[PDB]
């Protein structure tokens, strides 16, 4: 038999498996209007995916090449690690870490050339916008109205992500509202739904920050608080591509849900909900963050945190 | 505390913090479908608009023009001696949750009967869709499309449609119900009293012996308890707090709870969420309708039980 604690999650996950919650991400060939989507969507806490639908400029512009002859071959900030694991778990000495990427800047043309490089080290850009407004000029921004007026907010951020397919965004979850759109390539995602954090191994880590040496060589150097001892980070134990279900026998009684989002494609990737994120080589993508808005799910889930702690 | 105590303490930190469930909003005009989905429907919040309703039925309905109306039919009725149907009531020592003395009788009998003081507490509160099934001339007074504004966000048709009548002594006692619920009043003014779902663990909770309301030949109202063949009790669970008179020495965790009250007055709208407890008294005669819409399941259901389980 089992815990008090863990009676009433078994509760929550029963009642979830009878009603199928966060069982499929919906597919949709047309974009839902303002309403459908609250309803259906956002409402609900539920991923969906839109097949084909933009056809902005940058779709067929946008390449490394164009991009270097329409920025200018600006300098721009780029991660870069050496596993392609950037905000992930790392070993050394025989104690694992999560690691922060290499966060330095670099010529963008230099970037395309080490991008091209498989024996050299794994390298990605995220840029975080609000030259750039010619890049504005080639997104038609007004398509996503569907969802903004869900949210009625701005964007809090919108990212712009170009990177090499060795770079792997280890399972993590967001405060944020996501639509996430692809320019180039294709983005695999994998999904877990809030409601399961209790079947998601979850650990307590040390954290550092990847580094160089004279000789080039990568190294993991601990993080330190104020002044005195080391810090830490809870994160996703699990590899969701290849789970050890003997070292982690809950993790079995997940759904994670796989999602391919194309070029011109529109995943939105609810408050709060695991993924994992993989891509084709230089994959680009646009997506926009909106902070989101606090309703019972949200403190029904901070009590789910406390309970799985 | 408990593991589960301190689980129950971070909810209600947060959803306290977060102005979760923390009123009722008014408002002068009403929404647009994507407003109410956005702000009520998909929070789960309750919202009251005034003066939003301008049907036939808001000038029109009294008991009379109703006699008239309807042909002076017999309609059911319900009957208690305390006002307090389906509602808490003690006898010889033991409280029972009681189901009332349910009749047939004359509109125009009923009416005679409401002007009676010193009578029995006489309620027209069938429900399970009376409205449409036992007084279909009567939605002719009624425009249901006016709801569209928050029919749309449930995308379905009302499930049940009913029509209350009752006397100022008929008191309901706290529950919940399974429906996203739009509480229009016609005639008088309906008083609520109002408690979110995530707060069920400050709701104190009992299992009760059933019973029904019955008159001895004499005409003494009593409860009868329900029984099977055997001798045992049938058990209903039931809220056992007074949201009007708390006794907070006997119930201390209803300390922690923030009941809402608000009084919904003729042509205003309310929207009840589901699963949300209320309380609801009522002026002398008022008259109301409600449409009650099956709920989409999501989540937070799930999160329900799972209070459920963790408060029992
Ligand atoms: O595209 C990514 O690599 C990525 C990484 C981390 N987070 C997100 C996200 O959409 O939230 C996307
Ligand atoms: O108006 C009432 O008396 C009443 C009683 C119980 N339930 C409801 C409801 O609208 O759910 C209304
Ligand atoms: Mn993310
Ligand atoms: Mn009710």
């Amino acid at each position: 038999s089992m815990s008090e604690v863990e009676r009433a999650l078994d509760v929550l996950l029963q009642e979830a498996e009878e009603l199928c919650i966060g069982s499929s991400v919906v597919e949709l060939d047309r974009i839902p209007t303002a309403l459908e989507f609250c309803r259906e969507f956002y409402s609900k806490n539920q991923p969906v995916v839109i097949r084909k639908a933009l056809n902005w400029p940058a779709i067929g512009k946008w390449t490394p090449k164009y991009l270097i002859e329409a920025l200018g071959d600006r300098s721009v900030d780029v991660a870069i690690t050496p596993n392609g694991y950037a905000d992930g778990l790392a070993t050394q000495n025989g104690q694992e870490y999560f690691v922060l990427p290499l966060e330095t800047k670099m010529k963008l043309s230099e970037v395309v050339r080490r991008l091209d490089d498989p024996t050299g080290a794994v390298h990605y850009i995220q840029k975080q916008n609000s030259d750039l407004p010619e890049l504005a000029a080639d997104l038609r921004v007004s398509d996503l109205d569907f969802a903004q007026q869900s949210f009625n907010k701005p964007p809090d951020a919108v990212n712009f992500w170009l990177g090499d397919e060795r770079a792997v965004t280890s399972m993590h979850k967001d405060p944020y509202e996501n639509v996430y759109c692809v320019i180039s390539g294709h983005k695999d995602f994998v999904l877990i739904p809030p409601h399961q954090l209790s079947c998601v191994p979850r650990g307590i880590y040390p954290t550092g920050v990847y580094k160089t040496s004279d000789s080039g060589q990568f190294y993991i150097e601990p993080l330190r608080d104020e002044e005195g001892s080391d810090q830490f980070t809870e994160w996703v134990s699990v590899d969701p591509l290849s789970p050890d279900l003997a070292k982690y026998p809950e993790y079995a009684r997940a759904k994670p849900l796989k999602v391919r989002v194309h070029a011109g494609d529109i995943l939105y990737l609810p408050n709060y909900w695991f993924h994992h994120v993989s891509q084709s080589h230089k994959c680009i993508a646009v997506n926009f963050w909106y902070d989101l808005d606090y309703d019972s799910r949200y403190c029904y889930y901070r009590m789910l945190e406390q309970m799985t702690s």
